[PDB]
Order: C-alpha cells, then sequence, then structure tokens
C-alpha cells in the first residue's frame, strides 16, 4: 500500500524556489545531508548514554557515501537515530513551515540558497541535484518506511519491504542529468574536506569497481 501526501503549500514553494532559482553553488546539498546525519546520530549517542540497549539495533555511528554511476545515484547512509512514519510525513523531522518563512525572509533581505541549514530546512537543498529523493528510515519504536518525492507538490509513504536496516536513514539522490560530477571521487573528496570537516564521525566514501 502506498500512501499520497500533498506537501504543506509553503513547503512546495520553498521546494519549487530551490528547483527554479537560478543558484551555481549547488555542492551544499551534501553538507546538508551529512549534517542531518551527524545530528540523528548525535541523537541516538543520547539516548544510549542513558539507555545502552538503544544501541541493540546497531553500535556503530557513521555515515557512509555510495555512488552508483550505473543507477546515477549517491546514497548517504547513516546509522542515526532514523525517523517514524510521522516524523516523514511531518516534514523529516523539521519544523519546515516555520524554517521556510524565516528562509524566505531571510531571501529577501539578502541571503542566499547556502544558507538554507541555519532555517532547519536544508533536507529540501537536496533538489539543487537530484530529480527525485527516496529517504528509507528505521527508527528503534517503528518499522522500516520509504519515503520519495519527486517534487510537484506531493510525496509518498510506504513500509519498505526491501534490505533491513537495523536503525537510520539513507537518502537516495536520483541525480539530474547534468549533475553527474557528484557521483566522481575527487569531486565528493572535495566537497566532504570542504564544508564536512568538523563531523565527529567517520564519513567514508566508497569507492567503484
Ligand atoms: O531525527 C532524525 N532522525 N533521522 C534524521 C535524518 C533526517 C534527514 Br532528512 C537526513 O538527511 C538524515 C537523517 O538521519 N533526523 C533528523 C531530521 C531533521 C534534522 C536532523 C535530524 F537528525
Amino acid at each position: 500500500a502506498v500512501e499520497t501526501f500533498a506537501f504543506q503549500a509553503e513547503i512546495a514553494q520553498l521546494m519549487s524556489l530551490i528547483i527554479n532559482t537560478f543558484y551555481s553553488n549547488k555542492e551544499i546539498f551534501l553538507r546538508e545531508l551529512i549534517s542531518n546525519s551527524s545530528d540523528a546520530l548525535d541523537k541516538i549517542r543520547y539516548e544510549s548514554l542513558t539507555d545502552p540497549s538503544k544501541l541493540d539495533s546497531g553500535k556503530e555511528l557513521h555515515i557512509n557515501l555510495i555512488p552508483n554511476k550505473q543507477d546515477r545515484t549517491l546514497t548517504i547512509v547513516d546509522t542515526g537515530i532514523g525517523m517514524t512514519k510521522a516524523d516523514l510525513i511531518n516534514n523529516l523531522g523539521t519544523i519546515a513551515k516555520s524554517g521556510t518563512k524565516a528562509f524566505m525572509e531571510a531571501l529577501q533581505a539578502g541571503a542566499d540558497i547556502s544558507m538554507i541549514g541555519q532555517f532547519g530546512v536544508g533536507f529540501y537543498s537536496a533538489y539543487l541535484v537530484a530529480e527525485k529523493v527516496t529517504v528509507i528510515t528505521k527508527h528503534n519504536d517503528d518499522e522500516q518506511y520509504a519515503w520519495e518525492s519527486s517534487a510537484g507538490g506531493s510525496f509518498t509513504v510506504r513500509t519498505d519491504t526491501g534490505e533491513p536496516m537495523g536503525r537510520g536513514t539513507k537518502v537516495i539522490l536520483h541525480l539530474k542529468e547534468d549533475q553527474t560530477e557528484y557521483l566522481e571521487e575527487r569531486r565528493i573528496k572535495e566537497i566532504v574536506k570542504k564544508h564536512s570537516q568538523f563531523i565527529g564521525y567517520p564519513i567514508t566514501l566508497f569507492v567503484e569497481k
């Protein structure tokens, strides 16, 4: 069973702004997704400090970057706290209506799209480079769910029958045809070194055969 939801009008407007605005500095999407993974890893670590059983679903706290040139996908995997179905539906765990309002006021006053993370809606920067995004997630308190959207005002949620993850989130970016530089090892290494140098978890860039 696949459930289709409409985005809140303000989030659909955020997504169209990201897709339509001429903005060359698209590489910041990766910093934003790694930042969200770091935050999710911090959340499960914090819960584990008082309840070690929180890590029964996996003790390793890490981030993997998996490019696949055949599928034209870049996957960002983390073993953080994950998201429940309600978190996915509620804008992937954000207060995105108020974040979008603040971001749009900042843009009108001179900010630029790279500042999106300061408004707590950095996930949507994925649409600078992806035509479709799939988010697979597993939280200790819920089942494994797949969220997906190609923008256009809607998203889907379903229970995922695919490869079980113990706990965490996988963001699969189905890249736009002209954004394949983000599958190149040297380009990803450059972006991680430039923008993600103070992330306190191992970031492993996988290589391809
Ligand atoms: O909580 C939680 N869990 N999980 C999650 C996620 C998401 C996303 Br979109 C991404 O990319 C990743 C991840 O990991 N989370 C969150 C949300 C928001 C913000 C922050 C944070 F951490």
